[PDB]
This record gives C-alpha cells, structure tokens and sequence, in this order.
C-alpha cells in the first residue's frame, strides 16, 4: 500500500519501456497503412508508467474483478495500449502486426472482444463517464481496493461530456479516479484551443473539484510521483506533452494526426528509437489485492406479481418506478440512476427503497449513460437509467457507443409522445422508437399497461444489450391480469372475434385509443381486431400475419410516434411482399404543439376517432 | 452610449415591473393548471432589468434585426417571457390568461411561432450555444452593434452543452455577450449540486474565460449596475436568487418546481404582492441602433455547372468541400462550421477560400449544431456544418429542437458506413438515416458521385428545415453527365434494359456495388435495373414503383446502414400493399470490425456478390 519510490534502474526501465511502446506503435500502423502513431507517441512515458508501476492487474487475467481499471478515452492511441498488453506478456508480440486486419481482434480502435478493454471508445469525450461508473462501483457498490485511470486527449476535453463527468466525480468524492490529460497541444486539424497554457487546464480542473497536477508526461520519475501520492478528491495529471514526441522531424507538428509513417521512414525512425534502449529486459506487472466481492449473477425473478386489478387506472410511468423498487428486493445488483426527473419518471419510488443503490446524475444525460455503461462493466451490477425519453436523444452517442461497447443496461423514458398535453414539443418524444430501433443490440420494450410495464422490466434486468422502456403520462386502465406472461419478441391480441375486418396495432395510448375505437365501431356492427406488440423490437412477425389474415389482410398502425421509424415502418417493412396484406399508418406527422392530452391527440390524428374513420375508410 | 444610471424611481418601477412579471406568472398558471411559476419568480428583477432598462429592442418588431437578442434557454419559464412582451405592448395582457391552451399560441415552453422568440428551448442547456451563433454573427458577420442576453438556470448547468459553448464564447471574444445565471439554488427534484456556493460558480465562469460578476439577483440596482458595464470578454452575471422569491411560504422550498399554485392560494398571494406595487405606470423599451446590414434573400445558384468527368474517380467527402467552396464564391451568406474534422470532411477546401466565414468549433458537435442554429436565425446566414456522420449523434437533441426552432441549417456527416474500412464501427455512421429522417422537418440527400453531391449542396442551400447531405470515403467514379438535372424527391434510373429482372436500389458505395454486381450478372444473361435515389427523405415513390412494375414486381435495396429506419424500411414503407411488389432488403445487421472496406462490405453483406447472390435467390 506504500508508495514504491523508484531507483534509477526503475526509472531507466521505464524510458525502455516507453521506447518499445513507441516503436510497436509505428511499426502497427506502418503494417497497417492507418492508425494515429504520433496520438500514442505522446502518451508512451504515460502507459509505461501507468502499466509498469502505478496499476495493479493480474496480467493473465486482464477482466479480474480486483484489477486497477484503465479506460483510453482517447481510443485512437490503440496501437498504444495493444502494446502494453504484449509488454506485460498477454498479447503475442507478432499479433500487434496484424492491426486493423480483418483477421485479428486488434481494432482501429479498442473493443470488448478484446479482454483487456470494457468500454469501446473511438467517439471521443466518452471514456471519463464510464471511468466514474468504474469508481463508483469500485467505492460504494464493490467497496474494493481498485483504483481507476482514464488518459483523456487535450482536443477531447472540448466535449461537453467530459465535463459533466469531471462534475460528477467530484460530487461523488471519487478519490479512487485518476484522470491523466495529454496535453500535446494539437488536436487533428489545428491547435488545440488552450495549447501549452498549463495553468488555464489546471484552474479548470481545480474549479470543477479535483485536485490538480502539472507534470512534464515525458519524466518517468514526475509521472511516477504524481502517481504514487494519496489521493483525497478525484486527481487530474495534466501532463505536458508533444505530439509525436521521438520522432524526429515530426515531434510538435501539425499535419501528422491520423497518419502513419511510410515503411522507409518508419525503418529510420525505430532504428533511432531503439538506440535509446538501454536494456531488453522486460518490467513486470504487480498484481492486484484481492477484495472485490462476489456478485449473484442468477436469473432475476421479481418476488410477487404484479398487484394491479384489471380496470385500475395507473400511468405506465407510476408502474415503472413501483416495478423498478420491486426488483430491486430481487436482486441485490439492480441499481438506478436518473437525470433529476425521479419525480417525474417515478425513480424516486426506488430511491426511497433502496437509496444506496440509486445514483443522482443531475441534469445531464451523456454522462448519465456513460456511468450505467461504466456500472454494468465485469456484470458488476444491472443498470436501470431515467429520464424523459425525449431527453435520451441528448445522450445517443453514449448510447451507440453502448452496444459498441457490447454493453448491458437498461433505459427507461418516460413522457413519450403528445399525449403529455401542455409541455408542448420540446418535452415529447416522437423519435425514440427510431432512435433505439436503430441501435443493433437493443430490444424496445413499449407497455402498454402497469402489468404490462412490471413484465417488462423483469424481462429487461435479465436480457443482454441495450433495453428501452417506452413509458407514459396518461392515466391508462390496467388489461392484463397479474399472471398473465410476457416474453420478449411476443405481442398479445386484446380483443378479437371470427368477424374482425382490420387489425389494429397500438401501444401505449394509441392502444387504449384503439380499445375505445372498437367500442364505438361494435356500435355499427364493425369489428376489428387489436393487438398490442409489448417489444417494437423485435418485432412478433408470425402473430401480426397470422391476425392480418384472419382480418382480410388489413393492418393499421396507429403509434404516438413520427411517422419514421416507428411501429408503422416497422410493421410495413415485416410484411411488405407478403401476398394479401396491406398496411395504414396514422402517425404524429409533424412538430406539435401545447394543449391538452386529448386535443393533441385528436389534432394529430391518433386517437380513437381517427382510428374509427380510418376502419371506415378501408371497409370501403 | 453611457450608462444612464437610474434614480430612487426608476429602480421602484422596475421592482414594481419586477412584481407585475411575478403576478401574471402565477395567474397564467394558475389558469392553466400546469406550469412552473416558482421558476419565473425567481427570475422576476433579471427580466425587469434587462427589458426595461439595459436591452434596446422595438417593442413592436421583436424579430427587428437591429435588436438586442435575449434567449430564454430555462424555456420553462416561458410565462415570464410573455408577460414581458405584454409589459412591453406587443402582447395583450388577456391573452397570458390562455397559456397551454390549443386555442393560444402561449405554448407550454417558447416556439418560433411566436414572433418574440428565435429558438425553441425546453430541452435544458441548449441556449447559450444559439446565444453564441447570435453573438458571433453580431460581432463577426453582421458587425452590428446589438447584444445578447441568455437567460439560464443553476440546474441546467449541469448540461456539458452549457461548458461547450462558455468555452467557444471565450475563444472567440464574445464581448458582446451576457449569460445571466439564475443561481436559485433548487433543481427539479432536489438542491442543485453547488447550491448557494456562489463562489464555486464564480471560480467555473472565470476558469473558462469569463468575466464573472456575482450579484444579488433580487436587486433591481445590482442588477442595473452589472448589465450596465460592458466588457472585453463574454459577461457571466452570477445572480443568488430564491426560487418562489415573493411567494410565502414556497420561496426557498423544494417540492415546488412545476407546481401551480391552486386557485385560493393565488389569489392570497397577488394580493400580497399587489401590496407591494407602488406605481401602475409602465416602463417604456428603448429602441436599437439600427447599424445591422441588409442580407440578400434570392435564390443561390452555383457559379456553374459542375465540371467532373464521368469515370473520374471521387469520393463524395471530397466533392461536398469541392461544392461548398464553389458555392461559397456565389453569396457571402454561406458559412461553414466543422468540429476539428475538416481535413477529413473536407470543410478544409472552404476555409482556405473563404476563412472568414468558416467557424472552427472544435470537438465539441452539440455546441456545432446550436451555433449553426443561432448564426441561421433571422435568416443572417446560410450555415453548412459538418463532421463524420457518426458524430452528428452526439447533438441528435440540439438537431431535434432545431426542428422545433423552425430552423434552416444544413449539415453533411462523412464516412457513412462500413465502406470506410479500418477505423471500425465508433467512426461508422449506421443509424444516421434513421436520426435524420425522423427529424420532421428534414431532407435527406445521399448523393452517389461527385455530379450528385455538387447539385445536393445547392439544393440544400435553397431548402427550408433540417438539410442532411450523407458523404462517403471510397473514391467512386463519376456516373453523371456534368448537366444531369438533380431535384428534391427525384431519383435516377442508373441503368436499365427491357429485360430486367429486378429494380436494384443502392446508394452511395452501393449502388456503386450494385452496378459491379450487374455487369457480373450480365455473365449469367440476368440483366438487372438500378435505382439511385437522390434523397432518401422525401423518397421517389413513383418512380420506384414505375421501375419495379418494369422488373416483375421485384425490388432489392441495399444499404451501408442498419436494418432499421434507413433506406430498405423507407421503400418498404412507401410500397406496402401495392399489387405485386416484392422486397428484399440487405443492409448492415449487427456492430461491424476493422478491416478494408471491400472486405467489411463483404463481411456485412452489401458487396457486389451479396448484391448478384440476391438476385439470383430472387429469380428462382
Ligand atoms: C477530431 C478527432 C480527433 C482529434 C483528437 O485530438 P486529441 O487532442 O484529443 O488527441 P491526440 O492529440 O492525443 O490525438 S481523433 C478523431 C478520430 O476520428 C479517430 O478516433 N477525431 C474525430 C472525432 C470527432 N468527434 C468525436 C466525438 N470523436 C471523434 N473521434
Ligand atoms: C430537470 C428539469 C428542470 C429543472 C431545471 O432546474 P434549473 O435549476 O435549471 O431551473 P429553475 O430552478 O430556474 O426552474 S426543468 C425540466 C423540465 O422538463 C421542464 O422544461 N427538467 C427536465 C429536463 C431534463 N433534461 C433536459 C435536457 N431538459 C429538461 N427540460
Ligand atoms: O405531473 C406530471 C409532470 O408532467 C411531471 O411530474
Ligand atoms: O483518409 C483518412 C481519414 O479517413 C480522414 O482523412
Ligand atoms: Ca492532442
Ligand atoms: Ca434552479
């Protein structure tokens, strides 16, 4: 637990080590034809430092639950951390050669396939969220003895993001966290804003809370030092640095961002490098105190059903939040988080409940993504985050870069569509269905009713990938009863007969609309059958065919939703060529507009009324 | 001109302003049932102070370009916005009564439809990055002499966004600018984070190169005082207020925000507050000096036809700063703003021509799209901004309010797909057709060659709404004819024979695929037509069902995009149902990997032999 002060002989096998780590990186990329030598040159003395005596890893076991985590936020510098994982002797040495092929795990930037990354980066700003969701775990939820590094580019701290997570970890008192800035003055195209004005990134980090440390990022010893002492708030080493640096001629250069050496030069340059070796011989790494605690990685199951009586009036939003505090006695893994909206989604019933396990993440949706990534690493704990869905288009890039991330949480917006009444547009979510439909790894959970909503949020803490629960304001009567089962990718019929002459698709409020246009239609002696999706994806294909047939092919579609990306798309294009089969879409089709739940509704075209008179419509 | 430094009576008719602002807050809410009155109270002297004594605007012209600006980015405020345009004469003063309703214009948060307001807001954090477009085109485009005020609360802080755009504020000198930050010391759901350490605010503002003044903000002299010294730096007035300010026993309180006060409650209250009015005479607004220049509103055309070479090869990326900069040589309206890309969008070609109307907005995508929203108000400029197409995700909620904004931008993302080979999936843009086409007010342009994309730029110039022009890496061959005529929701028939045996729809590098895969099939005597379609939003219906009535009914698409809300579901879409019509649909299925992009468009199964094996599935 002591800091280790190093000898000169220490110190020497650390510039060694820097070296090699500069040479592999050259070498990668000039194999590779691409890749971003001179953004890892500047951090080699950083890594060597980091990896050779600083962190704390079993060095076979790179995913070890006891490790010190690191995060490369700038991701682009992959040549960089590939080579210290073949330094600490993970890696073969021959397979950093094979960079960006087809045939090797070695990415342009880092991924989770690799064993040694959690969190893919590449979109930069990104990398200090989740090392806060890493310390934070590490502090209050495993209460262990890891500690985390995250190594931010200078260009990347104009991100907005990169901020909130720097005002998170000090609110959080995240003494466990270590930022490491690599000031090397330029980003891809032109100076970075501040350059070498040290002081100015030091009075911002200082301003947002931490503790911050100038250093020259080229001093073995500095960096060592700054590492090595006791940290009482979350720690910035705002390290200055060159771009390229040992490389000569091109050091402190602009024009060099993203490109890799010609083979010619590259011969060159390494032969000058590796003249500055001083000894072969290898560090190794120190291996990590063994207090991380075991986690039940069991199936979650909730501990009673549902408790609705069917007729009950209850907002999806209310039955997300008494859902979320239900699991929450099932699983000791549930955690919560949410953007100072738990009044409005109900998260608060949860945080009421469980208070240690909830995480405020103010007004700030990116990094509250970036902290449930960062929570859900090594399945450490099972993420549930809200918000309004309208306000998780702020955070889509998090978003993306969580299914690169191969990541398991699970997001809960409520407030969807115009049927929130007076807030008007900016608080309505009509494109959240596209949105997360376009994420590869999500399943969109829309319920319709509190029985609806419980089921789904069981179904989510147990399924991989990126969930969203779509949920709402409106007042809607519980359907289903308490037993009633629910499966990812199988939709229910709510009504139906031998007589139906359209199936009607809904969700949410369009499927109580729907509910209440059959009841008007059966007083003209017109049936139609209804059917509710529960997931938009994946879609249940076989049921909706299977009702279209029965219902003369006729299908309509009627969603609180744009008209793109939506249900209705979703179901034309499941069923577009099938013979028979034709497809109505009533959808929001442009921005709204303040009123009550009831007018926007009927403004828009989607409630009951515009249901009936589309049946009508397609009867003749 | 000097400060006219107010005697003992007008600073009581400000108080008394201040406290009329404060009355119909609550009544318009109280009428409403909905609404944040507590909010407004707290602001009540700011917005006395700045309308009736500091800004020089025509209170019957608000859109005038001579005025000051103000932004309201706390949008939920709104009703203290309208009550000052009804203290102003532009607004009856019956008409606060009908806040929320669908029959008033009064909506639940500000919307363009109202002539006083220039952005939408109620998505937090967005206003001071439009604040800086106003700002920025004042000083640098227009050279006129008005400023900008932006309104923001403690809360909304929170938001990276805000810090984007404090930090762009100080790089470009923004001295005529002022944030005003209503310190209140309450979020939604609980205190924010650094409640009342005005100084902690302070240290933020100053640490990001801000003129910092800390004020009691219920003081309609400090206030007075602030606003009345300009400076050579953005101005951040740092204003300690109490939420509910002259409500008893709510002022201070949490459980308050988005609370109306009941109808018996308002009544006691106004009559308290009614007490402390000493005078019912109305301030008069001071008009502007009117120095803004005039700004053409014609038509922009291209100096001349495009002048490639069909078989040349270029990519699209290459052809989009080509065009632009040409463009750029036609009207000094056009601006150009990139996020530290513009090496690789090649925004690079517009600011060697023209840099006094490129915008370096660094890494830093949400700040981008506010900026370009707020250089586009009041039809200053015609803004093109540009970075990867994958990042354009990081402001997906700034593009999304710019709709509601009724905002004329234009935007380009690169390197769209996998086609650009080893950077991997965090640099691949694959959802953002279905971003950009749920965006309601957006045009989708996917030019396929250099011709294309040259005539995209100018039809995205003369196009109202959202304007996105997707560009590519490859380097494909020029297909058109330098005087092809290009038009909005028309496509190209690329290739085609009596003989076809499906109607092949490609885009970018896949038609370009698509067309390799037909001269493979021309081998195995199967001719195949092929469809380019221009725009994907808004999508030539007609003639696509014209090509594939021509084709057996048959239609493929293939796309470098996901599954979901992109091209294959756009012409789903539009064909479900017809007689006949077939479609199948290859498109990106999963998070793609490294490698060359014609080994990764093999992998994913949108290359010429995925392309030609459909074919030859679809015709058995
Ligand atoms: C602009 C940019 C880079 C410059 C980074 O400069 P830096 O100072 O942070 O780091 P180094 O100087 O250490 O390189 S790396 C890069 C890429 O596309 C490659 O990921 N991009 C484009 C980019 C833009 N926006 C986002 C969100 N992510 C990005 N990766
Ligand atoms: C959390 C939140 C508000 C609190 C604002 O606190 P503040 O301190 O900035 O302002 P005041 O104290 O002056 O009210 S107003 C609000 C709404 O949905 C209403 O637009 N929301 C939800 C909200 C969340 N996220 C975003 C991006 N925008 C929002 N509007
Ligand atoms: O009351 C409902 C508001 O929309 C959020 O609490
Ligand atoms: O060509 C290299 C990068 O993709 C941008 O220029
Ligand atoms: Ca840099
Ligand atoms: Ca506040």
């Amino acid at each position: 637990e002591s800091y280790h002060k190093p000898d000169q002989q220490k110190l020497q096998a650390l510039k060694d080590t820097a070296n090699r780590l500069r040479i592999s990186s050259i070498q990668a990329t000039t194999a590779a034809g691409s890749g971003h030598p001179t953004s890892c040159c500047s951090a080699a003395e950083i890594m060597a430092v980091l990896f050779f005596h600083t962190m704390r890893y079993k060095s076979q076991d790179p995913r070890n639950p006891h490790n010190d985590r690191f995060v490369l936020s700038k991701g682009h510098a992959a040549p960089i951390l590939y080579a210290v994982w073949a330094e600490a002797g993970f890696l073969a040495e021959a397979e950093l050669l094979n960079l960006r092929k087809i045939s090797s795990d070695l990415d342009g930037h880092p991924v989770p396939k690799q064993a040694f990354t959690d969190v893919a980066t590449g979109s930069l700003g990104q990398g200090l969220g989740a090392a806060c969701g890493m310390a934070y775990t590490g502090k209050y939820f495993d209460k262990a003895s890891y500690r985390v590094y995250c190594l931010l580019g200078d260009g990347e701290l104009s991100e907005g993001s990169v901020w909130e997570a720097m005002a998170f970890a000090s609110i959080y008192k995240l003494d466990n966290l270590v930022a490491i800035l690599d000031i090397n003055r330029l980003g891809q195209s032109d100076p970075a804003p501040l350059q070498h004005q040290m002081d100015i990134y030091q009075k911002r980090c200082e301003a947002f809370g931490w503790h911050a440390i100038i250093v020259d990022g080229h001093s073995v010893e500095e960096l060592c030092k700054a590492f090595g002492q006791a940290k009482h708030q979350p720690t910035a080493i705002i390290a200055k640095t060159f771009k390229g640096r040992g490389i000569t001629g091109v050091e402190d250069k602009e024009s060099w961002h993203g490109k890799p050496l010609p083979k010619n030069m590259a011969e060159q340059i390494i032969q000058e490098i590796y003249s500055q070796i001083q000894s072969k011989k290898k560090i190794l790494a120190t291996p990590p105190q063994e207090d991380a605690p075991s986690v039940d990685i069991a199936n979650i199951r909730m501990p009673s059903l549902p408790s609705y009586k069917v007729g009950d009036k209850i907002a999806t939003r209310k039955a997300y939040g008494q859902a979320l505090a239900k699991l929450g006695h099932a699983s000791d893994r549930i955690i919560a988080l949410d953007g100072d909206t738990k009044n409005s989604t109900f998260s608060e019933i949860f945080k009421k409940e469980h208070p240690d396990r909830f995480i405020e993440c103010y007004i700030a949706e990116q990094n509250m993504v970036s902290i449930a990534v960062g929570c859900a690493t090594r399945n450490r704990t099972v993420p549930f985050c809200s918000t309004f869905a309208a306000f998780f288009t702020r955070a889509f890039d998090q978003i993306r870069m969580a299914a690169i991330s191969e990541s398991n949480i699970n997001l809960c917006g409520s407030h969807c569509g115009v049927s929130i009444g007076e807030d008007g547009p900016s608080q309505m979510a009509l494109e959240d269905l596209a949105m997360f439909r376009s994420v590869p790894t999500s399943t969109v959970f829309y319920p319709s009713d509190g029985v609806a909503t419980e089921k789904a949020v069981e179904l989510a803490a147990n399924t991989k990938g990126i969930c969203f629960i779509r949920t709402s304001r409106p007042e809607n009567a519980i359907i289903y009863n308490n037993n009633e089962d629910f499966q990812v990718g199988q939709a229910k019929v709510v009504l139906k007969s031998k007589d139906d002459q359209v199936t009607v698709i809904g969700a949410g409020v369009t499927l109580h609309e729907a509910l209440a246009a059959a009841e008007l239609l059966k007083k003209e002696k017109i049936n139609i059958r209804v059917l509710d999706p529960f997931t938009i994806k994946p879609l249940d294909r076989k049921l909706i065919l299977d009702s279209a047939r029965a219902t003369k092919g006729r299908i309509l579609t009627v969603e609180d939703h744009y008209y793109e990306g939506g249900i209705g798309e979703a179901v034309s294009s499941a069923v577009v060529g099938e013979p028979g089969i034709t497809v109505t879409h009533l959808a929001v089709n442009r921005v709204p507009r303040s009123g009550k739940p009831a007018e926007l509704l009927k403004m828009f075209g989607i409630d009951r009324d515009a249901i009936a008179q589309a049946v009508r419509g397609l009867i003749t």
